[PDB]
């Protein structure tokens, strides 16, 4: 499975913020988060780790689940490295 809907949460509980971008373990831009803490991935990999990044630092990574499949909404908790 490739496209995610990710609803993206840190461990505080707080939202990345509006135009934060979601990277690959690879380095590919993957999507960027839009209002609430949403974001479209395309081209995920299941199993993989997902950089998310603003003000020009990578912030917090998430691990996507290794049963992710096409079209899946599920949370992804962002951690601080
Ligand atoms: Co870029």
């Amino acid at each position: 499975g490739k496209r995610l809907f990710a609803i993206l949460r840190l461990a505080d509980g707080s939202q990345p913020p509006f135009g934060a971008s979601v990277t690959s373990e690879k380095g590919r831009e993957l999507g960027m988060v839009a209002d609430e803490g949403l974001a479209w991935l395309s081209g995920v990999t299941p199993g993989e780790t997902l950089s998310v990044n603003w003000d020009g630092k990578i912030q917090c990574q998430v691990n996507v689940p290794e049963t992710a499949i096409s079209d899946q909404q599920l949370l992804l908790p962002c951690t601080p490295q």
